[PDB]
This record gives C-alpha cells, sequence and structure tokens, in this order.
C-alpha cells in the first residue's frame, strides 16, 4: 500500500502509564514508529515520534490520539510528512563550551553544524548559578565525516569568539 | 526571582537557521535553555525544549513564540512546569527485540520498563521487510541491579517468546 508518514508531538503530565497508552494507541492502530524521542522536562513527559502507516490507519491515529489527549490533560500536535530516509550515524559529537558573555553565541554554534550540515540531537544554553554561560550540544555525524577536521573547525571557532570549548566523540 | 519553567515544542517543515531562530527569540527574552531534543523527521524540523526564566521572560517568550512560528509556517506548543530535577544516569541500556508478530508486543516492553522507573530516550517499534523489530534506548541510574534487570528481561522474552538483548553503555 501507499505507506504515508505522521509527526507527532504530545506534553502531559507525567504519570505511570502515559507513554504506555501512547505507543499502545499507535501500534494498536497499524503503524509502525520508526523513531521517537523521549525526555522527561520539569514534571512533564514530552515526545517527538514519527510513524508511518496506511493513509486509513494514519487517519485512525489522527482521529483517536487527540482524544487520548483529552482524558490525560495530553497535548498533541500532528503533521503529515514525506518518508524519512534513514540518515545512519557513527558517531554523536558532544560540544561544551563556556564563556561570560552570552550575546548571540548559542546561534553562532548552531549555526556551525548547519553550515556542515551536522544535524543536533540536544542542546542546553544557560547562565549558571554564581556570571558564566555554558552552551551543551549532542550532534550525530556519519561515518563520511572527518573528525580531526571537526575538532579542529570546532577549535578555529573558538579561537575567533574567544571561549572555552572542548569537543567529545562517541561512536555506537 | 521565582523561575519559571516552559516546555515548548514545535513542529515545522525542515529550513536552514529554523533552529537557530527559536534558541535566539528565547535567549533575547533572557531565558535559560536547560535542555531539548531536536530531530528531523521525515522532512519535518523536531523540537523538545525546557526553558526557564523569571516570570517576565517566560511570559515574553510565551507571547513571543507562536508568533514567531506564524512566521516561519512553525506550529508550536506550550506548557509551564515545575522545577525541572535534572537526573543523571550511570548506564545507558541499549535494547533490541525481534517477533515475528506485531500483536500487542511494544505496550509489553514500555510497561516493563515504566513498571521499573527505568526511563525511555528513544523508541522504534517497526515491521521489516514479517519481523517485527523493537529498539529502546533507556537509561539507568546506579542504584539498579542489573543482574535482576537481565533476569527479569529474559523472563519477559522467554514469556513472549520473542529475542531479546540488552548492552549496557556507560556515560
Amino acid at each position: 500500500s501507499l505507506t504515508q508518514h505522521l509527526v507527532i508531538t504530545a506534553v502531559g503530565t507525567d504519570r505511570p502509564g502515559i507513554c504506555n497508552e501512547v505507543v499502545r494507541l499507535v501500534t494498536q492502530a497499524g503503524c509502525n514508529i520508526i523513531d521517537s524521542r523521549i525526555a522527561m522536562f520539569g514534571k512533564e513527559f514530552t515526545l517527538l515520534m514519527l510513524i508511518s502507516g496506511s493513509p486509513s490507519n494514519i487517519t485512525r491515529v489522527e482521529t483517536t490520539l487527540p482524544l487520548l489527549g483529552q482524558q490525560h490533560d495530553l497535548i498533541t500536535m500532528m503533521k503529515r510528512t514525506s518518508p524519512h530516509d534513514h540518515q545512519t550515524h557513527a558517531y554523536t559529537v558532544e560540544v561544551y563550551v563556556e564563556s561570560d558573555d552570552k550575546l548571540g553565541l548559542t546561534e553562532k554554534f548552531t549555526q556551525f553544524f548547519a553550515q556542515r550540515q551536522i544535524g543536533m540531537a540536544s542542546l542546553s544554553a544557560q547562565t549558571i548559578s554564581k556570571n558564566q554561560f555554558h552552551i551543551a550540544i549532542s550532534a550525530r555525524v556519519d561515518s563520511g565525516c572527518n573528525l580531526m577536521q571537526l575538532q579542529e573547525e570546532f577549535d578555529a571557532l573558538c579561537t575567533a569568539l574567544d571561549v572555552q570549548g572542548s569537543l567529545n566523540f562517541i561512536k555506537n
């Protein structure tokens, strides 16, 4: 059949089985779960998800999902999208930047990865207790990426912006 | 000054600098980005983000974020929450399950980990071409009895008669 893809976003007060019903409703709808991201932020359950199924099954998910969010104070958001081309990743680079000035610094580092077409998976930019600003980014690069070269360019940027930054590589 | 926390979630067509916009709007509003999850699913930019700031700044972001979205065809959702008890995990457990049946197999494994208070970071449950595979990346702190976890997990797979494995990775 014509396999259709859908993107799901959900936020709800984290409780024992909230994530059960979600994958329950999705899998029990005939759809496949291509990938997802689950994070516990604050007292909240946050989920990013990409599913695929027949046009019939997806609609089934597009209809039933909001109801689940009604009886659980859950908040949903969906959006159909083109199929997902699997980008296998060979490494996870973890970056850590520290500065005393936060002025437009974070977007300099996200741009660093965009210019190189490296997708980030997580980020944090914040002022710590006690007058410094710390940025933390996690990104995935494939096997075709020159690691020693990525590290050098990252060091140059850090020199250019006069901040302290470290880079870490982790393969899976 | 009475720190407020805001969970933000967005999904729009993946374009360049789209993420930059979000980070710019939030940081210029004087807020901190405590954590976030970014992913490119299909052809969409996907974001989960937890920010915090004073009520004035959070209100500012709550006010101007939707607008930014209207600009970049980005649909967003927001909700305030309580302080973040930032947990650290001693191990990352990669789980892999291979079966020749789809029927209610997924809930079994999520329940398995929810019941044991072991959080999941990612999940994929799909058929591959007549075998339904489940990949789960979960977090396990140091107070976990790895021997018991292994045994119970093996008993799960045995009861469902599927093939499962766990790979303990140190963070």
